């Protein structure tokens, strides 16, 4: 289950480093 979850954490990093740009 958590191999999902993982990913959802790591995608959704990536997902507010993309906001921070400008």
């Amino acid at each position: 289950f958590i191999h999902h979850i993982f990913r959802g954490i790591v995608h959704a990093g990536r997902s507010i480093g993309r906001f921070l740009t400008g």
